[PDB]
DNA sequence: AGCAAGGC
DNA sequence: TGCCTTTGC
């Protein structure tokens, strides 16, 4: 049971608000790992600042209480709030976070969790913490943990000319081999958005280097004609 | 705004 | 494969 007064009040509140007809499709969606209350985002936010107003956003003591209370709770909507409230936390969540952060990818993982926590929370670390990737990513790569994986790849998916190209290279070398739908999706989504910035090196690289096809195709797909 | 980024 | 729905840029 959630003990916190602000997640009490959270949960009452969205409670309150559910609709099963929505939250049908809604968990549907998730390939239904998930239940749902069924309120989509923008009332979630709504419905999220509601309670902040009058409780005041607690103490930052508090922040990784609460959001592991609400990554306890069954309906999705709780974890897509929590990510929500880590945003406005964001000032105070530093390199001691990142065992945390691995805890909220591996617990009620799916792509809707892990995508909003890697490349923000994590990749603005590792910006400023460059110097323990190697304490982390290689064990990652190495866990078989499909979102650690992902998160390994996706961590620089934002980092536009900060990215590290040999390192981003040297990680995907390591998991083109994989089966995995989330990987070979994940290795497609970065080189594309490098591309952006990059385009000739990642043109080098898929030209020398084996990649899954649908990583391949995704990859090239916006800069193929200038070759 | 109106363009962009899983599901099937 | 490429369009759909919802969410983000
Ligand atoms: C090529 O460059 C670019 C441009 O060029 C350019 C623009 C852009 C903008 C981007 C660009 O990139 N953006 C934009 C859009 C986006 C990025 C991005 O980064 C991301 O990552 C950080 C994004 N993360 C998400 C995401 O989490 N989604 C989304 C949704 C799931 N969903 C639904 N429908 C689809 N079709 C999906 N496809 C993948 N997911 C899909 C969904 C969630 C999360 C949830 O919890 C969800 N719960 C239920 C649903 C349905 C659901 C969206 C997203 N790039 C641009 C704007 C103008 N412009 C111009 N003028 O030129
Ligand atoms: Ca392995
Ligand atoms: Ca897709």
């Amino acid at each position: 049971v959630p003990m916190h007064p602000f997640v009490k009040a959270l949960q009452e509140h969205f409670t309150a608000h559910q609709n099963p007809e929505k939250a049908e499709p809604m968990a549907r969606y998730m390939k239904n790992h998930f239940l749902f209350l069924g309120i989509q985002t923008p009332e979630r936010r709504q419905l999220l600042k509601d309670i902040i107003q009058i409780h005041t956003l607690p103490d930052q003591k508090d922040f990784q209480i609460i959001i592991r209370e609400l990554w306890d709770l069954p309906e999705r909507e709780f974890q897509a709030a929590a990510l929500d409230i880590m945003q406005k936390y964001k000032k105070h969540i530093n390199e001691t976070h990142i065992p945390f952060l691995e805890e909220l990818i591996v617990t009620k993982s799916w792509w809707d969790s892990v995508d909003s926590i890697v490349p923000t929370f994590l990749g603005d670390i590792f910006l400023k913490h460059p110097e323990l990737i190697s304490a982390y990513i290689p064990k990652w790569i190495a866990s078989d943990n499909i979102w650690l994986q992902r998160a390994a790849i996706l961590f620089q998916l934002k980092y536009k000319q900060k990215m590290d190209e040999e390192l981003l290279f040297w990680i995907i070398g390591q998991l083109h081999s994989s089966k995995e739908f989330f990987i070979q999706k994940a290795i497609g989504w970065v080189l594309r958005e490098y591309a952006k910035t990059n385009p000739d090196v990642v043109w080098e690289y898929v030209q020398n280097n084996e990649l899954a096809p649908l990583s391949k195709r995704e990859a090239i797909k916006h800069i193929k004609q200038n070759y």
